[PDB]
């Protein structure tokens, strides 16, 4: 009854106030102690030992006093039991973790600080005491599902691991933990950095084959492009060699699916899709045209639909020869090809593509979505983002799926002048704005006029197409949150291109969907004039809703999205960590050239990004942190700027 006061850690927002009491209570009740059930309130006393951490006033010693306390409590030890054990283990890991975050500080910080033995010690109290932490992650690893989220963390330590610690080998030995049912989600963050050192990497490659064993029905997919990666059909390799001895992993996979690599190499060949204009027949010929029809294989090309049981699921049935392609710089190949079901993937393809790279942010959004997908607060307001489905299979290619609502909302306003935008201003105008390029107050001056000359339509658009209002009140939320989601992740996500390019939303859906995948972080200063604010138009302000400063909607979300966002504010680092270093960084590059219009400092960057991160996460590089709302607010208040509309660039000047 008593631990409610773990309220009173906040309840009494002040700490001890019962809580030391508490605490003392819990002592005496540790003392009390002296069945299960006070495991429980050992549970508790590890709670007590959080609670400590509630303080987190105890000295990693007074940890290693209440976190071993709290270790006692974990060695207070099945249902619960998992919980506590979890509960404990990750908790263990966790303070240790946490204790092993002040040891990565205590790494890093000193890293940084250091940068002897007793650095070796504390090294130690990492290689230890987070090596331990890395146990009881281990432990965490081993506890069980729910806590999973630090497995990056792990995963991050993991990498930080790689390259030592055969303790890690050993902790790979006791790799064994977690169901790579679990572990699968950082397949594509193992598969990069999966190939050197084999008691890393091989044992890594062992292990992620000892992993990847599990459920290559999702794997490899992965595997295959892991390998297939590399392919070019008209430098750190040993991967691909580990690759390879992956194939051989992967021919220790029994499928011979290796057909869908042939289908991927079918889709290599389509990688070859290359010209004819029009509403688009006649992709069939090549590829082996339908190869085989498409009988039902290893399947489910974009489908990112899983199992645990997986090693179920629905097959490929057929491929739609003929196949569509769109159009672009690389002309997006429209992909048909029907599955078990028939069902028809208009699949989405690009070559001299980089979609992990991308597909990073995918993925990053994939878990970022059971990230979203934690607090039932955001299940209250229901609140997602949308997931693009894709592969690298080739280094230049290799998957997605279009469906449908590609918003070239520009279009819509082509359509918008076929909406009301007649009797507006040339689109061109914008162009003649965009002709205003060579300047600069002028220009914060003078679009506001072709911004007179225009108005934000959108609000219309499938407000329009919607009929029951409540679906337009409805996708209204969507047009919030399917809205909000994505600037609410962008400056949190450190988004990319305001473009066309980027925008879409899902009709069907009635949701908004703008994938750019475009930036790093801070690549949106990356660019030439860089600039940037969270995404959205005066039409996608108005297009928010009709009314109430749409934030005065969104916010209420914005914020509570900012707030697991807070509530995540150190975890995605991990993720974003294990994103950070790994091989499609190019990605993380904030790349070069233009991009078309070291990396320690870059990881400094990034770091500093990792610090507009710790900004976006309730820090602010405003120091604006400013709770959500004023975070929001100031960063609505940010994202408001017409001066950062009139210091916009190219592909939002299409915004303009």
């Amino acid at each position: 009854w008593q631990l409610e006061e773990a309220q009173v850690f906040w309840a009494k927002k002040e700490q001890s106030l019962a809580l030391s009491i508490l605490k003392q209570m819990i002592k005496k009740l540790d003392a009390s102690c002296a069945p299960s059930l006070k495991l429980t309130y050992t549970e508790c006393l590890r709670v007590c030992g959080n609670w400590l951490a509630e303080t987190c006033l105890e000295n990693p010693a007074v940890i290693m006093q209440t976190y071993l306390e709290k270790a006692v409590e974990v060695a207070g030890n099945s249902d619960e039991l998992r919980n506590g054990k979890m509960k404990a283990f990750l908790s263990l890991a966790r303070f240790s973790d946490t204790q092993y975050q002040r040891i990565e500080n205590y790494m890093k910080s000193s890293e940084f600080e250091n940068k002897e033995l007793a650095l070796r010690a504390l090294k130690e109290d990492r290689k230890r005491f987070l090596c331990k932490a890395v146990e009881n992650y281990i432990n965490c690893l081993l506890s069980g599902e729910e806590h999973d989220m630090w497995v990056f963390r792990l995963c991050s330590l993991w990498l930080e691991n790689s390259g030592v610690s055969e303790v890690n080998g050993m902790m790979k030995r006791d790799g064994m933990k977690i169901p790579t049912y679990k572990f699968l989600p950082l397949m594509y963050q193992l598969a990069a950095r999966m190939g050197g050192g084999l008691g890393f990497h091989e044992v890594l490659n062992n292990l992620i084959s000892r992993i990847s064993m599990d459920h290559p029905h999702h794997t490899l997919f992965i595997i295959l492009a892991l390998a297939n990666a590399n392919r070019d059909e008209f430098d750190e390799d040993r991967t691909e060699a580990a690759n390879r001895i992956i194939c051989t992993i992967r021919s220790r996979r029994p499928q011979m699916v290796r057909s869908v690599e042939a289908l991927c190499d079918a889709y290599i060949i389509l990688a070859n899709l290359d010209r004819k204009g029009i509403n688009i027949p006649a992709d069939q010929p090549i590829t082996k045209l339908k190869n085989l029809e498409d009988v039902v294989v290893p399947t489910m090309e974009i489908k990112v639909d899983h199992t645990g049981e997986y090693g179920n699921l629905v097959t490929i049935q057929s491929f739609k020869a003929e196949f569509r392609l769109a159009g672009g710089v690389n002309l997006p190949k429209i992909i048909d090809c029907v599955g078990s079901d028939g069902k028809e993937r208009r699949q989405l393809v690009k070559g001299r593509d980089d979609l992990r790279q991308d597909a990073v942010m995918q993925q990053v959004f994939q878990m970022c979505n059971t990230l979203l997908q934690r607090n039932t607060e955001t299940r209250k307001r229901k609140l997602t983002i949308c997931t693009y489905k894709v592969v690298p299979l080739s280094q230049r290619s290799g998957v997605l799926e279009w469906c449908t609502g590609t918003v070239p909302i520009g279009e819509f306003l082509v359509n918008n002048e076929d909406g009301a935008h007649k009797r507006y201003r040339p689109n061109d105008f914008s162009a003649f704005q965009c002709q205003k390029k060579m300047m600069f107050e002028e220009k914060y001056e003078v679009f506001m006029d072709v911004c007179q000359n225009f108005q934000p339509v959108f609000r219309y658009f499938c407000m329009e197409k919607f009929l029951d209002p409540a679906i337009w009140f409805e996708k209204r939320l969507a047009y919030t949150r399917s809205v909000a989601t994505s600037s609410i992740v962008g400056y949190i996500l450190g988004l990319g291109d305001r473009h066309v390019q980027n925008i879409l939303i899902n009709e069907q859906s009635a949701e908004l969907v703008h994938i750019d995948l475009g930036v790093a972080f801070e690549q949106g200063k990356i660019l030439p004039t860089p600039e940037t604010v969270p995404f959205r138009l005066t039409r996608d302000i108005v297009d928010g809703m009709g009314i109430t400063g749409v934030e005065g909607v969104f916010r209420r979300c914005c914020e509570k999205t900012m707030e697991v966002m807070r509530n995540s504010q150190e975890t995605l680092l991990t993720i974003v960590e294990v994103l950070l270093y790994d091989p499609l960084f190019d990605w993380t590059m904030n790349p070069l050239k233009a991009l078309y219009l070291i990396d320690q400092s870059f990881n400094k960057v990034a770091e500093r990004v990792l610090m507009r991160l710790q900004e976006k996460l309730k820090g602010v590089e405003e120091g604006t942190v400013l709770s959500v709302g004023g975070q929001v607010n100031l960063l609505i208040q940010q994202a408001i700027d017409p001066k950062n509309l009139s210091r916009l660039f190219p592909g939002w000047k299409a915004w303009v």
